[PDB]
């Protein structure tokens, strides 16, 4: 038997670790040969020597249970995974954990070797460093995070964020959280340009230092900057499975799953992470929880025992520390519960990834 | 000098305590002669002997610095507070903390003495007890909380909730929190009736046991129950100040305040709590924070020192205990922060009120 995991992100490495613990034969497949803590990618492109902490070699940990490859198709009837080099992997169980894609520097999903990947980000740090005037296109989570990490490292640099809606960030965040985001950006000195779209986006020289660039909006507004960073429009990454399930995807590219995280019409295909069409925020935190359920259900498949049901409201959360970071803000109430915000760890959880992967964090 | 506080709720008693600590002369004015932990009112009307924990005598604590009265007008030019018994109180500083009003059992803002108030709720417990079939009108926070406290105490009772929108609870809650509310109600056995409004609401016999009552909606739908509980439409309570500031209120009845919580055109009137028009969730937790700022600024008024600014994002929150209740759910992320839900204390924070008021909780 063989569990093939397509996608070695937060979901895929959590499921690969467990399958290794359970001694279940598997192959993890990913475009890169290293994992990318994508949550800390924006910092990786601003702070020197930091991208080295955001990429972990797959083969040091998983050995020959890893195969670098770009999946271009899935044959669910013959149970084959089709790579772009013409090769095929047979599976008994398929876990799809393809996550989300979008422009560099926020996402980095391409065929590339760990050293070039790190050096792609270290080149970006130095082009940021050269630029006194930076435009960041797009005001979602990637754009906001990019803006704030520039003024963090370079408080005197002029950063500008342009966004096509009325408020920053994601509609499914509280209008008072979006507004809080607007105000954390203003406190840092980031100048905003809301409700207007860049025109001729395609013609911009991006990720490079270029003195006196002129960006025109659709409103005719003009700003002059020394560098454009593109943070427009992160989508679910359906490239690996669109040909197989295209008719049947959700509107946003995600896969429909039953309560055991199996694909609607298949007992031996599962989806986890961003690519699963679940009514819940697409986070790395949940992808690990999805992984836990899907490996459970592969084992129960083997032992002809009842499948476990992914309970979205899993209470697997405790303040990371013991009064070392107690303070929290209150943001709402409803029956039995209180909406609260807490601060993200300052290392952006990188230490966890190195632990999951069983490698010393480099220095 | 005299600080007159109109409204002795969470805001008003927090500001009265502090003014007593600061030895600043004040008069607290409230309709009732007891404070009402309104957050635990719905439980008070379901669980026997519990309403006695939700009302605290004002005069045991504040003495003659308390005056029972219903304020019917404010003269901000002569600095007079006008009571319904014809009497007038002069002030040097006015704190308006009038909160929110709406139907019993959720709110209880009327001229009444502590013992009748408790006995009004203990009568409701017994009418709930008599009823096998309960309709709760309205699916906001009061309706949802009422539904869930009935099935809590009486798991076999049939409770029905009817609401006029598409999802339970408040639009400014996350669509996945509203949906979580929908599902906490379904897990308890509460039958929902969404997107339809009761017709002829006025003709219903409410808060009383009446076998075989027939409620018709505007859709023509019919349900037969033994009791109607009304939880429709909590508004800001502008009764004390509408005549003075009517032209100038916000759309929802709240008072516009500067960053020091003073009313727009007055240096000696402040608003705190629900009645302040601040971009933040109307909670008891924030009203105490508003109180802290407004008493600070009355002192700074006395010492000709700079006014403090109410920072909405005040980080005055630490998990109530030390690992005694660590687990929390994750519900989102944005720059620097994580949306999390935590469980409300099971006593609904009643102990705090008795502490603030310096009285032994009765038993
Ligand atoms: C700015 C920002 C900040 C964030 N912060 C947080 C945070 O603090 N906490 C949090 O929990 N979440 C956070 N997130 C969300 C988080 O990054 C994602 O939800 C998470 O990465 C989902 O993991 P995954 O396993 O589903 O997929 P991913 O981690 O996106 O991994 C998918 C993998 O699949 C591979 N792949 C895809 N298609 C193919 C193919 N055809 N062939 C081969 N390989 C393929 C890709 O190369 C990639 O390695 C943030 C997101 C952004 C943009
Ligand atoms: C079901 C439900 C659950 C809730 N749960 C929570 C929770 O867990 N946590 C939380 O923080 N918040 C919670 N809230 C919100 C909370 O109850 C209110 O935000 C809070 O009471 C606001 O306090 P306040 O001081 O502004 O006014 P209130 O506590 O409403 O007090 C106002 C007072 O003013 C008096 N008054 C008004 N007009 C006059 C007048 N003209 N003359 C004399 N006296 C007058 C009234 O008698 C009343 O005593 C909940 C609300 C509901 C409905
Ligand atoms: C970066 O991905 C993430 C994790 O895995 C490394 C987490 O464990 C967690 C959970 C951490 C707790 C303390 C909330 C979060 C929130 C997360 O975003
Ligand atoms: C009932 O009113 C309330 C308070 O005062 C009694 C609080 O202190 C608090 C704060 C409690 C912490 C632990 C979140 C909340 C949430 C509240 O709702």
């Amino acid at each position: 038997m063989r569990v093939v995991i397509v996608g070695g992100g937060f979901g895929g490495i959590a499921a690969a670790s467990q399958l290794k613990s359970w001694a279940v034969p598997f192959v993890l497949v990913d475009m890169r040969d290293a994992f990318h803590h994508n949550v800390a990618a924006l910092r990786a492109s601003v702070e020197s020597g930091f991208a080295r902490k955001t990429f972990i070699s797959y083969s040091v940990t998983f050995g020959d249970s890893f195969r670098q490859g770009k999946v271009v198709g899935i044959d669910p009837e013959r149970q084959q995974v089709l790579l772009s080099d013409g090769e095929e992997l047979h599976y008994s169980h398929l876990i799809l954990a393809t996550g989300s894609d979008g422009p560099f520097p926020g996402k980095f999903n391409k065929v590339i070797d760990m050293e070039s990947a790190i050096q792609t980000y270290e080149d970006m740090v130095k082009e940021i460093e050269k630029s006194e005037r930076i435009l960041v296109v797009g005001g979602g989570a990637a754009g906001v995070e990019m803006a704030a990490e520039i003024k963090t490292e370079y408080p005197a640099k002029e950063v500008t964020l342009i966004h096509s809606k009325i408020a920053l960030a994601d509609v499914e965040l509280l209008q008072s959280v979006r507004q809080e985001v607007k105000e954390i950006l203003l406190r840092k000195g980031v100048r905003l340009l809301l409700s207007e779209k860049v025109s001729n986006v395609e013609n911009l020289t991006t990720n490079q230092f270029q003195k006196d660039m002129v960006v025109r909006t659709e409103k005719g507004t003009e700003v002059v900057v020394d560098m454009v960073v593109l943070c427009t429009g992160i989508k679910i990454n359906s490239s690996a499975y669109a040909t197989a399930f295209g008719d049947k995807l959700a509107s946003n590219g995600a896969l429909n799953v039953n309560k055991h995280l199996q694909l609607e019409g298949y007992d031996n295909i599962y989806a986890i992470g961003d690519c699963a069409n679940l009514k819940e925020p697409k986070m790395a935190y949940h992808a690990e929880l999805h992984a836990n359920i899907v490996v459970s259900n592969i084992i129960n498949s083997l032992t002809h025992k009842p499948l476990k049901t992914y309970q979205p409201g899993s209470l697997t959360f405790l303040l990371s520390m013991g009064k070392n970071d107690g303070v929290g803000q209150v943001k709402g109430y409803y029956v039995g519960h209180l909406l609260v915000t807490i601060a993200k760890s300052r290392d952006l959880f990188v230490s966890k990834s190195w632990k999951t992967m069983g490698q010393p964090m480099p220095s």
